[PDB]
């Protein structure tokens, strides 16, 4: 794995179109492409974060059956990382919403966990992610909402997989502290949480323009969450991050990876957003041959790979 355990990239397209349920495959959404994913491997990267909408997995109750063919799918995706060897999240990209309100029933959410682990149980390299970016709701309930997903994991026989765990505020690095301090109660017989955590450069943090605040700005963003990370003997990986392909961001994210680097003994790795079929000339596109991030900033990456 070399520096970190884990380092590669987020896989996007299943959760495009969001506001078209349950869309339509081809039209509305697709799925990442195993070919630019094993051109990805065959880079060093070992990590695939896989999202996907809960509605479009598990149709008008979460707490139902599968929809067959989005499941298939999924499936097909998943396998074509763990076949060679790579981690894949499993990621419902939902805000801690379905069908656009918050998710209130932490039963209803560990019913949903048990149906999406269970397809997965046997398979050690699937990484489970509670939920994208729980934000602008109550506190408690993100607590009991990744306490829920964990219950549903490890009841459905899901034993040997990390869960991935996310917090309020976006999940953002640089507010941990501010607000997700009662994350640190959550418990898992497996003892494989793992504190997801993201973090972008540009002035108000949102990952929506080019330009960086300074070449300080990533390592600056991640210095509380590292400090509560090793008080509470927790572990984080940062789950998506990006930078544009210019000298401020491109020294920015070195300098927040030789950080991490030296703080190994909490952070696991970090996740690039993103790859994926359908983001043409997107400022962030790591998606082989010709994305932009794929140019112009894996170049900067490879010495963590």
């Amino acid at each position: 794995a070399k520096v970190f355990q884990w380092f590669g990239s987020n896989e996007s397209g299943a959760e495009f179109g969001s506001q078209n349920l349950p869309g339509v495959e081809g039209k509305d959404y697709i799925w990442p492409d195993p070919n630019t994913i094993d051109t990805l491997i065959s880079k060093g990267m070992n990590i695939f974060r896989v999202p996907f909408m809960m509605e479009r997995l598990v149709p008008n109750s979460m707490t139902g059956s599968p929809d067959p063919n989005y499941l298939a799918d999924l499936i097909a995706t998943v396998n074509a990382i763990t076949q060679k060897g790579a981690y894949a999240v499993v990621d419902p990209h939902n805000y801690g919403r379905y069908y656009n309100s918050i998710i209130s029933s932490p039963s209803d959410f560990q019913t949903f966990w048990k149906t999406v682990a269970s397809q997965f149980a046997s398979n050690p390299l699937v990484i489970f992610d509670t939920n994208n970016q729980y934000h602008d709701m109550d506190q408690t309930l993100v607590l009991n909402l990744n306490q829920a997903a964990i219950d549903g994991i490890r009841s459905a026989g899901a034993t040997s997989q990390y869960i991935f765990v996310e917090g309020n505020s976006w999940t953002g690095a640089w507010t941990w502290t501010n607000v997700n301090d009662n994350m640190k109660s959550l418990t898992d017989p497996s003892d494989k949480i793992i504190y997801e955590m993201h973090q972008f450069l540009d002035s108000d943090g949102s990952g929506t323009s080019a330009t960086c605040v300074s070449s300080t700005i990533g390592q600056e963003r991640i210095t509380s969450a590292t400090q509560w990370l090793r008080a509470n003997g927790k572990k984080g990986i940062i789950g998506e991050f990006a930078g544009g392909a210019n000298d401020v961001c491109e020294t920015a994210i070195t300098g927040m990876l030789d950080y991490m680097a030296q703080n190994t003994d909490v952070w696991t790795g970090a996740i690039w957003w993103a790859a994926g079929p359908w983001w043409g000339d997107y400022i962030f596109s790591m998606e082989p041959d010709n994305g932009i991030a794929y140019q112009q900033i894996l170049p900067i990456l490879t010495p963590y790979l």
